[PDB]
């Protein structure tokens, strides 16, 4: 029962400060702007200690499946090969990915009727809210 609250199809409701997030990470101009016009479904399931989250949309698709506290491999949507650990820290699943020697966090959290996805990289952050489909 550990992410009951996440499970569902969610669907982009507003974005903040995207764009710069995306600068600090190092995404290219043509695909900051076609990522930045996407409104994607984020669909969260959960079976026994798996946690699937994809994304949907017009930009590209991603799918993650992991275990709490269990590296990964993935393939964000700007094609970045990143390595990933999720855990669950006071009900936020937070999320790092290092790659060629840098670190984002990515934090999903339940507020409200909302998912919340806080992107952080050094010193910017993103906010992308999300409400259910
Ligand atoms: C929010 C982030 C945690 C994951 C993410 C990323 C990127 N693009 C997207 C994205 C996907 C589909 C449609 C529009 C945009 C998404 C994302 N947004 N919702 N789901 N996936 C590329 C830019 C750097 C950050 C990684």
């Amino acid at each position: 029962h550990m992410c009951d609250a996440f499970v569902g199809t969610w669907k982009l409701v507003s974005s903040e400060n995207f764009d710069d997030y995306m600068k600090e990470v190092g995404v290219g101009f043509a695909t900051r702007k076609v990522a930045g016009m996407a409104k994607p479904n984020m669909i969260i399931s959960v079976n026994g200690d798996v946690i699937t989250i994809k994304s949907e949309s017009t930009f590209k698709n991603t799918e993650i499946s992991f275990i709490l506290g269990q590296e990964f491999d993935e393939v964000t949507a700007d094609d970045r090969k990143v390595k990933s650990t999720i855990t669950l820290d006071g009900g936020v699943l937070v999320h790092v990915q290092k790659w060629d020697g840098k670190s984002t966090t990515i934090k999903r959290k339940r507020e409200d009727d909302k998912l919340v996805v806080e992107c952080v990289m050094k010193g910017v952050t993103s906010t992308r809210v999300y409400e259910r489909a």
